[PDB]
């Protein structure tokens, strides 16, 4: 009884930001989160520009922008409305609650001011979740939790991850989904995102290991893909997103069925 | 068969950060960590300089700072030399090792230009260490890897506790000990920083939890107390410290015994 996108942004228990995402998904036939892992802000914008049409979420590392400014901000929201895409901040807030809140909200990146998502490690319990919710909450902003890694030797199994959807399911006010390899939770509220994509196999030096969009949408039930060097070291940006755009895309069509 | 700091600050396998860091521990008779937990660049110099002297250690949330500059840090260090303590940036490190490498590296922030010690989780598996290593080994940096939390519901616990032990031991050129509650290693090489520290009982509303430093010192074993709202939120910090450097140092010298 798998629901089409488009159907579970209508699910009653939906959060706004989870259903504006979902229905974005179905207009634009898109289910790839670019991860834009660049040092220049010219280069984040230009890539966002040009592939805002094939994504339904671009993915940032602001603390690695070597120019940073709240403007470069404003200018990717411009974008992200223009294009139709959420901005997801993947900050891992991974620390108490009273550290985390002020983390989100404060600083100089300002995050909860421009992103749509974040995301939070469940590691030091709930109470990342509730810190980070005392912002969010009020600026109609959603979390994702992390509840698997793509890297080799994560501890993100078992049950971790298994209190990994307990927290998610608890805190549905806020949080909207999961980081994960493989779908973990079976209520279609809830938003599946994964990372360590590439259509070809194999993996970095430093832990990174891939699994195809095939693999991940269509055989471990997971909705969207995240994807950065395989896109952003290609020569054509454009042409390698619309290929991971058109793995993850018919992955889901073809999971779904009749 | 407990060594003194100023005797561990000799041992074979220590690490240069390390060394460093027990020597002045045991000449200013202080294992008190300052956490400066403000959002004011004048407020934490004016702390670091009025504090230096009872601790040894000064621990930053950058990312919390409204008016972070390069040439704070800069004022910091100045100050950390004069002083005698070590500056750890509780970033709190928590990707793949790619990711991290650059967040370290970095950014607006460059963390690694100016931090003696940072911190990582080890739930995305040892390529968390081999990323930051690559940047914090040339230049002569040192990690925390954080095996405890004292949150409520914190999952570092159990296998994932002996996990992060097994990560610092296999990689001791550049990991000098762990963020815990008690004692995790029996190697006397490596730092155990205990944050959730209070001279009085109680917690917070977003889950911390605290433990006295006669508790975690001198029965839970660990060698320095993270102090914040104990001393932040008082008005004399100056006297806070003072109270919680002579609770800590004390502690210490009765588990040293004879
Ligand atoms: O692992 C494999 O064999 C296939 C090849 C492309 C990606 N997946
Ligand atoms: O494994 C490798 O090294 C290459 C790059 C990612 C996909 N295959
Ligand atoms: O046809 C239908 O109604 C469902 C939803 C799209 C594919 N199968
Ligand atoms: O927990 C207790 O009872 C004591 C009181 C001060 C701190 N520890
Ligand atoms: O538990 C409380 O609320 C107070 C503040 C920290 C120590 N006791
Ligand atoms: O006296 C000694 O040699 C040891 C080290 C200081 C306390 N006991």
């Amino acid at each position: 009884m798998e629901l089409s996108f488009g159907a579970r942004a209508e699910l009653p228990r939906i959060h706004p930001v989870a259903s504006k995402l979902l229905r974005l998904m179905q207009k634009k036939e898109t289910n790839l989160c670019l991860s834009a892992d660049v040092s220049l802000a010219r280069e984040l914008l230009q890539l966002a520009d040009a592939l805002g049409p094939s994504i339904c979420m671009l993915k940032t590392h602001v603390d690695i922008l070597n120019d940073f400014t709240l403007d470069v901000m404003k200018e990717l929201i411009t974008l992200a409305k223009c294009h139709e895409f959420l901005i997801f901040e993947d900050r891992k807030f991974a620390d108490i609650g009273n550290t985390v809140k002020k983390q989100y909200e404060g600083g100089i990146f300002k995050i909860a001011s421009w992103a749509d998502l974040v995301n939070a490690h469940v590691v030091p319990g709930s109470g990342v979740v509730k810190g980070l919710q005392e912002v969010g909450l009020p600026l109609h902003r959603g979390c994702l939790l992390i509840a698997e890694m793509s890297s080799t030797g994560s501890l993100a199994t078992g049950d971790y991850t298994r209190a990994a959807v307990r927290m998610a399911e608890e805190h549905s006010e806020f949080v909207v989904g999961f980081i994960s390899g493989s779908r973990v939770s079976m209520k279609p509220e809830f938003l599946h995102l994964t990372p360590g994509v590439q259509l070809e196999a194999g993996g970095d030096n430093l832990g990174q290991q891939y699994n195809s969009p095939q693999e991940v949408i269509g055989k471990r039930g997971s909705d969207i893909i995240i994807v950065g060097r395989g896109i952003i070291s290609a020569a054509d940006r454009l042409e390698a997103a619309e290929m991971y755009r058109k793995a993850a895309w018919e992955a889901y069509l073809s999971r779904l069925g009749v």
